[PDB]
């Protein structure tokens, strides 16, 4: 791989959210290198047959809370802008695809940050109940009870 200077959405030293593809969970990470697949010896840098696309850019990141994991190579789909905007309880709706905190092993405990589709929302004067289908690495958990209903985040998408 060669360094990429024309297509990366994030620069070296910038912080992002990066998805552990084994877990499906999102973690804050720092970009340490941006690369793309090298042209072959007989291939021009700007190729008619294989135009350069951002979806092919590889981000090398180090997790901010797991420097022990070293540098990890990330597909472009597994890196995005850091979450920042809360969707207030009153604005949550069934069908929204959001980032929220869930612990699959112990659902009443603090867990990790997953993308999820809100599946059920109910309220009484004493309880606010949120349920979502939580996306893991290679499977989804349907109808999970989400404890942390005031910490649901919008997913950052460019131009949106």
């Amino acid at each position: 791989m060669w360094d990429e200077t024309e297509l990366g959405l994030y620069k070296v030293n910038e912080y992002v959210d990066a998805r552990d593809t084994n877990m499906g969970a999102w973690f804050e990470a720092q970009v340490v290198r941006v690369t793309r697949k090298a042209p072959s010896r007989d291939e021009p840098c700007s190729s008619t047959s294989r135009p350069a696309l951002e979806e092919d850019v590889i981000y090398h990141v180090k997790y901010d809370d797991y420097p022990e994991n070293g540098v990890v190579q990330m597909n472009s789909r597994d890196v995005r802008a850091r979450a920042r905007t809360i969707i207030k309880w009153q604005d949550l709706e069934v069908g929204q695809v959001v980032m929220l905190n869930y612990n699959p092993d112990n659902p009443k405990e603090r867990g990790f940050w997953y993308d999820a589709e809100i599946s059920r929302k109910r309220e009484t004067r004493t309880a606010r109940e949120l349920y979502a289908n939580v996306v893991l690495g290679d499977d989804s958990l349907n109808d999970c009870r989400i404890i942390f209903v005031d910490e649901v985040f919008k997913i950052e998408r460019p131009g949106e």
